[PDB]
């Protein structure tokens, strides 16, 4: 479910070996934001929140959308 | 620019013949959000509405972390 996700997320600062207060202060996001996401939540976050977590532990965050055949980017 | 982003997203609803408010109604979102996020706010953008706006338009939405050559799914 979101398990897989927030386990995706969660390993981005453990890499940094970091706390989460670290981060959401080294990203610019609240704190709760920041713990809600490393949980799988995501989907009540801005794309924006999202990314600079990604970005402050040195990700680079794509998000597409998939239709037919092809696929197009909005970030 | 993230203006284009979302203004190819204007097409994909048109080609299906839809308006703003039936896109609203289809993904049970407010319409508010959507000329928005259809006027390229899509930073600002909560996730999970980001989600249920490209499914009522036929999509997979595809949340990726791209770290060294190799990328992880979120979405």
């Amino acid at each position: 479910r979101d398990e897989v996700r927030a386990f995706r997320l969660r390993e981005l600062r453990a890499a940094q070996s970091l706390t989460q207060v670290q981060v959401a202060a080294l990203a610019h996001i609240r704190q709760s934001r920041v713990s809600s996401i490393e949980n799988g939540d995501i989907g009540s976050a801005q794309v924006n929140t999202l990314r600079k977590y990604v970005s402050a532990l040195g990700g680079e965050l794509d998000i597409t959308v998939r239709l037919g055949d092809e696929t197009f980017t909005l970030a």
